[PDB]
Protein backbone atom coordinates (compact mmCIF):
# COMPACT_ATOMS: atom_id res chain seq x y z
CA UNK A 1 0.00 0.00 0.00
CA UNK A 2 1.17 3.37 -1.06
CA UNK A 3 0.38 7.08 0.01
CA UNK A 4 1.34 10.37 -1.22
CA UNK A 5 3.38 11.06 1.46
CA UNK A 6 5.46 8.40 0.69
CA UNK A 7 6.68 10.61 -2.58
CA UNK A 8 8.18 13.81 -2.72
CA UNK A 9 6.43 15.65 -5.77
CA UNK A 10 8.58 17.31 -8.80
CA UNK A 11 7.50 19.27 -11.84
CA UNK A 12 4.36 18.56 -13.76
CA UNK A 13 5.47 16.14 -17.22
CA UNK A 14 1.63 16.33 -18.53
CA UNK A 15 -1.73 16.80 -19.21
CA UNK A 16 -3.90 13.93 -18.66
CA UNK A 17 -7.38 13.04 -20.24
CA UNK A 18 -8.59 12.79 -16.30
CA UNK A 19 -5.56 14.86 -14.37
CA UNK A 20 -2.09 15.25 -14.68
CA UNK A 21 1.39 13.36 -14.31
CA UNK A 22 4.55 14.42 -12.09
CA UNK A 23 7.43 13.66 -11.77
CA UNK A 24 8.37 12.14 -8.45
CA UNK A 25 10.74 10.34 -6.28
CA UNK A 26 10.04 7.38 -3.65
CA UNK A 27 11.48 8.99 -0.43
CA UNK A 28 13.12 5.98 0.59
CA UNK A 29 14.67 4.77 -2.67
CA UNK A 30 15.25 8.02 -3.65
CA UNK A 31 13.97 6.13 -6.77
CA UNK A 32 12.50 8.44 -9.79
CA UNK A 33 9.21 7.80 -11.63
CA UNK A 34 6.05 9.38 -12.93
CA UNK A 35 2.84 9.74 -10.81
CA UNK A 36 -0.51 10.25 -12.89
CA UNK A 37 -2.79 11.63 -10.71
CA UNK A 38 -6.57 10.69 -12.15
CA UNK A 39 -9.81 12.79 -10.18
CA UNK A 40 -12.67 10.74 -9.78
CA UNK A 41 -15.11 13.49 -10.20
CA UNK A 42 -13.75 13.45 -13.99
CA UNK A 43 -13.81 9.53 -13.75
CA UNK A 44 -17.03 9.56 -13.32
CA UNK A 45 -18.47 11.92 -15.38
CA UNK A 46 -17.40 9.63 -18.31
CA UNK A 47 -17.89 6.15 -16.73
CA UNK A 48 -14.93 4.69 -16.99
CA UNK A 49 -13.96 3.24 -13.61
CA UNK A 50 -14.75 -0.36 -14.76
CA UNK A 51 -12.34 0.63 -17.91
CA UNK A 52 -10.02 1.99 -15.23
CA UNK A 53 -9.50 -1.08 -13.07
CA UNK A 54 -9.06 -3.36 -16.30
CA UNK A 55 -6.59 -1.14 -17.76
CA UNK A 56 -4.51 -0.57 -14.82
CA UNK A 57 -4.73 -4.77 -14.11
CA UNK A 58 -3.34 -5.58 -17.98
CA UNK A 59 -0.20 -3.13 -17.27
CA UNK A 60 0.25 -4.30 -13.43
CA UNK A 61 0.79 -7.90 -15.18
CA UNK A 62 2.95 -7.03 -18.20
CA UNK A 63 6.69 -7.13 -16.89
CA UNK A 64 9.19 -6.45 -19.79
CA UNK A 65 11.99 -3.37 -19.80
CA UNK A 66 10.26 -2.73 -23.45
CA UNK A 67 6.82 -2.03 -21.64
CA UNK A 68 6.22 1.17 -19.59
CA UNK A 69 5.65 -0.13 -16.37
CA UNK A 70 2.79 0.52 -14.00
CA UNK A 71 4.87 0.28 -10.33
CA UNK A 72 1.24 0.44 -8.20
CA UNK A 73 -1.50 2.54 -7.34
CA UNK A 74 -2.80 4.01 -4.75
CA UNK A 75 -6.13 7.01 -3.92
CA UNK A 76 -7.53 9.01 -1.76
CA UNK A 77 -10.81 11.00 -1.10
CA UNK A 78 -10.75 12.32 -4.48
CA UNK A 79 -7.84 11.44 -6.56
CA UNK A 80 -6.74 8.00 -8.13
CA UNK A 81 -2.68 7.36 -8.35
CA UNK A 82 -0.94 5.55 -11.23
CA UNK A 83 2.47 5.01 -10.04
CA UNK A 84 4.13 4.51 -13.57
CA UNK A 85 7.79 4.19 -15.13
CA UNK A 86 9.35 7.41 -15.83
CA UNK A 87 11.13 7.57 -19.50
CA UNK A 88 13.05 10.72 -19.29
CA UNK A 89 13.99 10.81 -23.52
CA UNK A 90 10.15 11.04 -24.34
CA UNK A 91 8.53 9.81 -26.85
CA UNK A 92 9.93 8.62 -29.90
CA UNK A 93 7.04 10.45 -31.81
CA UNK A 94 8.89 13.68 -30.77
CA UNK A 95 12.51 12.33 -31.67
CA UNK A 96 10.96 11.46 -35.39
CA UNK A 97 9.48 15.23 -35.63
CA UNK A 98 12.98 16.21 -34.37
CA UNK A 99 14.93 14.12 -36.95
CA UNK A 100 12.36 13.59 -39.74
CA UNK A 101 13.85 10.04 -39.98
CA UNK A 102 15.76 7.40 -38.72
CA UNK A 103 18.81 5.76 -39.43
CA UNK A 104 18.95 2.06 -40.20
CA UNK A 105 20.90 1.30 -37.14
CA UNK A 106 18.29 2.97 -34.88
CA UNK A 107 15.38 1.52 -36.46
CA UNK A 108 16.76 -1.88 -36.61
CA UNK A 109 17.22 -1.40 -32.59
CA UNK A 110 14.04 0.23 -32.11
CA UNK A 111 12.60 -3.28 -34.13
CA UNK A 112 14.03 -5.53 -32.23
CA UNK A 113 13.10 -3.64 -28.72
CA UNK A 114 9.40 -4.10 -30.37
CA UNK A 115 9.08 -7.22 -31.38
CA UNK A 116 10.66 -8.69 -27.89
CA UNK A 117 8.29 -7.21 -26.25
CA UNK A 118 5.71 -8.01 -28.61
CA UNK A 119 6.45 -11.19 -28.50
CA UNK A 120 6.55 -11.51 -24.57
CA UNK A 121 2.95 -9.77 -24.99
CA UNK A 122 1.17 -12.36 -27.37
CA UNK A 123 3.00 -15.09 -24.37
CA UNK A 124 0.61 -13.33 -22.03
CA UNK A 125 -2.50 -13.21 -24.63
CA UNK A 126 -1.80 -9.37 -25.21
CA UNK A 127 -2.52 -8.73 -28.57
CA UNK A 128 -3.25 -5.72 -30.88
CA UNK A 129 -0.99 -2.91 -29.00
CA UNK A 130 -1.20 0.43 -30.63
CA UNK A 131 2.61 0.64 -31.19
CA UNK A 132 2.28 4.67 -33.33
CA UNK A 133 5.40 6.33 -32.71
CA UNK A 134 3.55 8.71 -30.65
CA UNK A 135 2.42 5.91 -28.14
CA UNK A 136 6.06 4.88 -27.54
CA UNK A 137 8.68 5.93 -25.14
CA UNK A 138 12.64 6.67 -24.30
CA UNK A 139 14.47 4.92 -21.23
CA UNK A 140 17.59 6.57 -20.44
CA UNK A 141 19.73 4.89 -22.77
CA UNK A 142 17.49 5.15 -25.24
CA UNK A 143 15.16 1.93 -24.99
CA UNK A 144 11.98 2.14 -26.24
CA UNK A 145 8.76 1.57 -24.07
CA UNK A 146 5.55 0.62 -25.57
CA UNK A 147 3.12 3.08 -23.46
CA UNK A 148 -0.35 2.21 -25.24
CA UNK A 149 -1.98 1.97 -21.61
CA UNK A 150 -5.10 5.07 -21.32
CA UNK A 151 -4.17 11.15 -36.10
CA UNK A 152 -6.77 9.91 -38.05
CA UNK A 153 -9.09 7.09 -36.24
CA UNK A 154 -12.11 4.83 -36.87
CA UNK A 155 -13.95 2.67 -34.75
CA UNK A 156 -11.34 0.00 -35.64
CA UNK A 157 -8.15 2.30 -34.86
CA UNK A 158 -5.44 4.24 -36.18
CA UNK A 159 -6.51 4.41 -39.36
CA UNK A 160 -2.59 4.63 -40.82
CA UNK A 161 -1.78 1.62 -38.67
CA UNK A 162 -5.05 -0.66 -39.84
CA UNK A 163 -4.42 -3.72 -41.42
CA UNK A 164 -6.44 -5.15 -44.28
CA UNK A 165 -8.14 -7.62 -42.49
CA UNK A 166 -9.39 -5.30 -39.85
CA UNK A 167 -10.47 -2.82 -42.40
CA UNK A 168 -12.51 -5.10 -44.55
CA UNK A 169 -14.32 -6.78 -41.09
CA UNK A 170 -12.20 -10.02 -41.38
CA UNK A 171 -11.14 -11.96 -38.63
CA UNK A 172 -7.91 -11.27 -37.18
CA UNK A 173 -5.36 -12.36 -34.19
CA UNK A 174 -1.80 -11.73 -32.96
CA UNK A 175 -0.49 -10.97 -36.77
CA UNK A 176 -2.14 -7.59 -36.58
CA UNK A 177 1.04 -6.82 -34.86
CA UNK A 178 3.32 -8.18 -37.33
CA UNK A 179 1.47 -5.71 -39.90
CA UNK A 180 1.55 -2.34 -37.30
CA UNK A 181 5.59 -3.27 -37.07
CA UNK A 182 5.74 -3.34 -40.81
CA UNK A 183 4.13 -0.14 -40.89
CA UNK A 184 6.27 1.56 -37.66
CA UNK A 185 9.55 -0.13 -39.26
CA UNK A 186 8.64 1.71 -42.80
CA UNK A 187 7.34 4.97 -40.88
CA UNK A 188 10.30 4.87 -38.72
CA UNK A 189 12.62 4.82 -42.01
CA UNK A 190 10.91 7.08 -44.44
CA UNK A 191 9.08 10.07 -41.81
CA UNK A 192 5.55 9.14 -42.27
CA UNK A 193 3.44 5.52 -42.74
CA UNK A 194 3.23 4.00 -46.21
CA UNK A 195 -0.49 4.53 -47.03
CA UNK A 196 -1.13 7.57 -45.97
CA UNK A 197 -3.57 9.23 -48.63
CA UNK A 198 -6.00 12.67 -48.64
CA UNK A 199 -9.47 10.75 -47.79
CA UNK A 200 -10.37 8.02 -45.15
CA UNK A 201 -11.44 5.87 -48.36
CA UNK A 202 -8.33 6.60 -50.25
CA UNK A 203 -6.35 5.42 -46.90
CA UNK A 204 -8.84 2.14 -47.11
CA UNK A 205 -7.98 1.20 -50.51
CA UNK A 206 -4.45 1.49 -50.07
CA UNK A 207 -4.22 -0.88 -46.99
CA UNK A 208 -6.36 -3.03 -48.48
CA UNK A 209 -4.96 -3.47 -52.16
CA UNK A 210 -1.60 -3.21 -50.22
CA UNK A 211 -0.41 -0.25 -52.01
CA UNK A 212 2.81 2.25 -51.01
CA UNK A 213 6.23 2.60 -52.34
CA UNK A 214 9.74 3.02 -51.00
CA UNK A 215 11.73 6.30 -51.25
CA UNK A 216 15.31 5.98 -53.21
CA UNK A 217 17.34 5.79 -49.64
CA UNK A 218 15.50 2.41 -48.19
CA UNK A 219 17.91 -0.34 -48.52
CA UNK A 220 17.23 -3.59 -50.21
CA UNK A 221 17.61 -5.41 -46.45
CA UNK A 222 14.78 -3.11 -45.10
CA UNK A 223 12.46 -3.48 -48.41
CA UNK A 224 12.88 -7.24 -47.48
CA UNK A 225 11.47 -7.47 -44.25
CA UNK A 226 8.74 -4.00 -44.70
CA UNK A 227 7.35 -6.14 -47.41
CA UNK A 228 7.42 -9.70 -45.47
CA UNK A 229 5.45 -7.75 -42.48
CA UNK A 230 3.00 -5.77 -44.69
CA UNK A 231 1.74 -9.07 -46.74
CA UNK A 232 -2.01 -8.94 -47.18
CA UNK A 233 -2.69 -12.72 -46.36
CA UNK A 234 -1.87 -12.52 -42.27
CA UNK A 235 -0.44 -16.02 -42.49
CA UNK A 236 2.50 -14.98 -44.83
CA UNK A 237 3.92 -12.35 -42.17
CA UNK A 238 7.00 -13.55 -40.15
CA UNK A 239 6.61 -14.86 -36.89
CA UNK A 240 8.57 -12.43 -34.01
CA UNK A 241 11.45 -14.84 -33.91
CA UNK A 242 11.76 -14.47 -37.66
CA UNK A 243 11.81 -10.70 -37.72
CA UNK A 244 14.30 -10.72 -34.79
CA UNK A 245 16.47 -13.54 -37.14
CA UNK A 246 15.76 -11.37 -40.40
CA UNK A 247 19.75 -10.68 -42.21
CA UNK A 248 18.71 -6.32 -41.77
CA UNK A 249 18.13 -6.79 -38.22
CA UNK A 250 21.26 -8.43 -36.95
CA UNK A 251 23.06 -6.64 -39.45
CA UNK A 252 22.09 -3.81 -38.41
CA UNK A 253 20.57 -3.67 -34.81
CA UNK A 254 22.88 -2.48 -31.80
C1 LIG B 1 8.80 11.72 -20.69
C2 LIG B 1 8.29 11.91 -19.33
O1 LIG B 1 7.00 11.24 -19.18
C3 LIG B 1 6.98 10.02 -18.59
O2 LIG B 1 7.97 9.38 -18.27
C4 LIG B 1 5.63 9.53 -18.41
N1 LIG B 1 5.40 8.33 -17.80
C5 LIG B 1 4.06 8.09 -17.72
C6 LIG B 1 3.40 9.14 -18.31
C7 LIG B 1 4.41 10.05 -18.74
N2 LIG B 1 4.06 11.24 -19.33
C8 LIG B 1 2.76 11.62 -19.56
C9 LIG B 1 1.72 10.77 -19.31
C10 LIG B 1 0.36 11.14 -19.72
O3 LIG B 1 -0.57 10.36 -19.61
C11 LIG B 1 0.08 12.53 -20.23
C12 LIG B 1 1.26 13.19 -20.91
C13 LIG B 1 2.58 12.98 -20.16
C14 LIG B 1 1.94 9.42 -18.64
C15 LIG B 1 1.35 8.24 -19.43
C16 LIG B 1 1.51 8.19 -20.81
C17 LIG B 1 1.44 6.98 -21.48
C18 LIG B 1 1.19 5.81 -20.80
C19 LIG B 1 0.95 5.86 -19.44
O4 LIG B 1 0.75 4.64 -18.74
C20 LIG B 1 -0.49 4.49 -18.19
N3 LIG B 1 -1.40 5.51 -18.30
C21 LIG B 1 -2.53 5.05 -17.63
C22 LIG B 1 -3.80 5.60 -17.50
C23 LIG B 1 -4.78 4.81 -16.89
C24 LIG B 1 -4.48 3.53 -16.43
C25 LIG B 1 -3.19 3.00 -16.54
C26 LIG B 1 -2.22 3.77 -17.17
N4 LIG B 1 -0.91 3.44 -17.53
C27 LIG B 1 0.98 7.08 -18.76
Amino acid sequence: QWALEDFEIGRPLGKGKFGNVYLAREKQSKFILALKVLFKAQLEKAGVEHQLRREVEIQSHLRHPNILRLYGYFHDATRVYLILEYAPLGTVYRELQKLSKFDEQRTATYITELANALSYCHSKRVIHRDIKPENLLLGSAGELKIADFGRRTTLCGTLDYLPPEMIEGRMHDEKVDLWSLGVLCYEFLVGKPPFEANTYQETYKRISRVEFTFPDFVTEGARDLISRLLKHNPSQRPMLREVLEHPWITANSS
